[PDB]
DNA sequence: GGGGGAAGGATTCT
DNA sequence: CACGGAATCCTTCCCCC
């Protein structure tokens, strides 16, 4: 309205807290949502775990494995992902129902311009425990709210007061932070970028004004490199707007690796009639195999039709796509899916 | 010189 | 890496005005 108002809502350890909700009977135990890979016995990843079990290092990434070798009592649930997300959509519709300029970044985030239902931060403040409050309410979920003048700083904000939060980091802290934040919990800067960014002197936001553009776009890339001085200078004001899904596929691992088609053909058709049942409606003109090699590494190929995909072209094409992954890779193949996109 | 795609890879999401 | 999506961006290549 001056500026921006950005509210940020992140629902606090989301498919844990979801399985919370389904059985009360887990709140105070440490809780943990896996991703059984059928290798053998445990094979996998958590998917996330609730703070009991996040406190003892049990969270997202590490292998089924590992935790149970540290908390070999904590409770293992395999994860369910429809029912986390249709609990996802109806907390959203609540949201919708505080702003219309509403961006859902993921499942378990998004954004509201609120800077026509406000002035000042109090009233966001408010509007904030009004919204916690009123989930919590109807769903027993906890979430953290940011707010700030922008999507990047309202998220930042809710970082800092996970889980289970509330702060506002008014105009004026933003301008300690451009130079008191650390550059790597800046949202989109991974461990590469981290990196990379390291090396060339980069350690907070203020760093990237004393650069050379040039220099730091060959080091990290033009998009990257905007996106970072935009928020150095204290002028980013990205919008929100309502996204819509692009992609949808789904990728499994095998049992064990292998390179002989008639093996891995299983699951990707698998992977395929799936894609399709979650397609639901919509028809895609472009179609990915995608493969992650024995080493963890991912090798794809695709082709754009002039025309919709139907399931028997996308089952022909995605053998064809598959020969072309065995045929230019030596490496064995671990995971095989699909992914359609460029829906009509 | 440069628009417009398409394809395959790189990163991020914490 | 010991899942499993999904978005955006980079580089290269291609057709061609
Ligand atoms: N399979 C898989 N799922 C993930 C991964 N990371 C996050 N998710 C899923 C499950 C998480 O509960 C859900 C929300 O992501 P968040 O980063 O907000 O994690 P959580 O919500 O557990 O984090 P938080 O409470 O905000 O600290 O997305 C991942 O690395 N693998
Ligand atoms: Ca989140
Ligand atoms: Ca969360
Ligand atoms: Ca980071």
């Amino acid at each position: 309205h001056h500026h921006m108002i950005v509210l940020f809502v992140d629902f606090d350890y989301f498919y844990a807290q979801v399985e919370e909700v389904l059985n009360p009977s887990l709140k105070g135990k440490p809780v943990v949502v896996c991703v059984f890979s059928g290798r053998f016995e445990d094979s996998g990843a958590v998917a996330t775990a609730n703070y009991e079990a996040r406190k003892f290092g049990v969270k997202a990434g590490i292998p089924i494995v590992e935790a149970k070798k540290i908390l070999p009592n904590a409770v293992y649930l395999p994860m369910r992902k429809e029912v986390y997300q249709q609990v996802s959509s109806r907390i959203m519709n609540l949201l919708r129902e505080y702003s219309e300029k509403i961006e859902i970044a993921s499942i378990d985030e998004a954004y509201l311009d609120i800077s026509d239902k406000v002035r000042d931060y109090r009233e966001a403040y408010n509007l904030g425990l009004e919204i916690k409050n009123k989930i919590l309410e109807k769903e027993k979920i906890t979430v953290t709210v940011g707010i700030s003048k922008n999507k990047v700083f309202a998220k930042i904000a809710a970082d800092m007061a996970k889980p289970n939060g509330i702060k506002v980091i008014d105009d004026e802290e933003v301008k300690r932070l451009i130079r008191e934040l650390d550059i790597a919990d800046v949202p989109g800067i991974g461990n590469i970028t981290a990196e990379k960014l390291k090396k060339l002197g980069i350690n907070k936001l203020v760093d990237t004004l004393s650069i050379e553009f040039d220099k730091l776009k060959g080091m990290i890339g033009e998009a990257k490199a905007k996106y970072l001085i935009s928020l150095a200078r204290d002028e980013y004001n990205e919008p929100i707007r309502t996204r819509v899904r692009k992609s949808i596929g789904r990728i499994v691992t095998m049992k064990r690796n292998s390179r002989n088609l008639e093996e891995i053909k299983p699951y990707l058709f698998r992977a395929i009639e799936e894609s399709y049942y979650k397609l639901d409606k919509r028809i895609p003109k472009a179609i990915h195999v995608v493969a992650v090699t024995e080493d963890l590494d991912i090798v794809s190929r695709g082709r754009t039709f002039p025309h919709g995909i139907s399931k028997e072209t996308a089952y022909s094409e995605s053998v064809k796509l598959l020969q072309k992954i065995l045929e230019e890779d030596e490496r064995k193949i671990r995971r095989i899916g699909v992914r359609f996109s460029k829906f009509i």
